[PDB]
């Protein structure tokens, strides 16, 4: 059955470094420029990443429609959002940079808004990092925590369900890349946040940023900022909202 012209010879790449395992390979194609081949176990679908391009979704490349089906993307080459914050850099980032890298993301999900998708699993694992605090949304293909209830309960995902997810990540990037609702399992948080609990305020997280997250997470999911209006709040963040700002200890 007829291909598009987005397919590519099954071997025009050459895998190297694995790097993950469901398993993806750095590697070259046609031995000038290099990139991630994500592959899988027994892309038919995939007119999502095909029709999606923006400068922080990480780029389609290229796929293979025969099992073992690949897909071939830029390459990031700090790989996760979660191993960034996680590993040495996370004691650097301060809140500038995370801030910074926040913005990006409402810019790739900002565009996301206006092309009528929805992402589904917006969270910091699904972030990859470039040089240069470069953070690039990915992974179009149970996460309860980083769902919204009405998604999570009655399957209702739209743009303000991920919004939902986006202040979830707020909180990973301000803790650098603690899992949310700590101390707490996936029951718990699914009746403590219907009866209307919050995550507090992260420690030397200004108020203002909390807010944020905060009307990311209103119950009605109308009431939610748009990535829009997200994007343009933290771009101008330092000026318009935290013009006094201090480095303290952590953030
Ligand atoms: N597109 C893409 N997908 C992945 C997945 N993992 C990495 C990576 C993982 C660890 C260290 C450096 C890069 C990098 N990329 N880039």
């Amino acid at each position: 059955l007829a291909k598009d012209a987005w397919e590519i010879p099954r071997e025009s790449l050459r895998l190297e470094v694995k790097l993950g395992q469901g398993e993806v390979w750095m590697g070259t194609w046609n031995g000038t420029t290099r990139v991630a081949i994500k592959t899988l176990k027994p892309l038919q679908e995939a007119q999502v990443m095909k029709k999606l391009r923006h400068e922080k979704l990480v780029q389609l490349y290229a796929v293979v429609s025969e099992e073992p089906i690949y897909i071939v993307t830029e390459y990031m080459s700090k790989g996760s959002l979660l191993d960034f914050l996680k590993g040495e850099m996370g004691k650097y980032l301060r809140l500038p940079q995370l801030v910074d890298m926040a913005a990006q993301i409402a810019s790739g999900m900002a565009y996301v808004e206006r092309m009528n998708y929805v992402h589904r699993d917006l969270r910091a694992a699904n972030i990859l990092v470039g040089e240069n605090l470069v953070c690039k949304v990915a992974d179009f293909g149970f996460p309860i925590k980083w769902t919204a209830p009405e998604a999570a309960l009655y399957g209702r995902f739209t743009i303000k369900s991920d919004v939902w997810s986006f202040g979830i990540l707020l909180t990973e990037l301000t803790t650098k890349g603690r899992v949310p609702y700590p101390g707490m399992v996936n029951r718990e948080v699914l009746d403590q946040v219907e009866r209307g609990y919050r995550m507090p305020c992260p420690p030397e997280c200004p108020e203002s940023l909390h807010d944020l997250m905060c009307q990311c997470w209103r119950k009605d999911p109308e009431e939610r900022p748009t990535f829009e209006y997200l994007q343009a709040f933290l771009e101008d963040y330092f000026t318009s909202t935290e013009p006094q700002y201090q480095p303290g200890e952590n953030l």
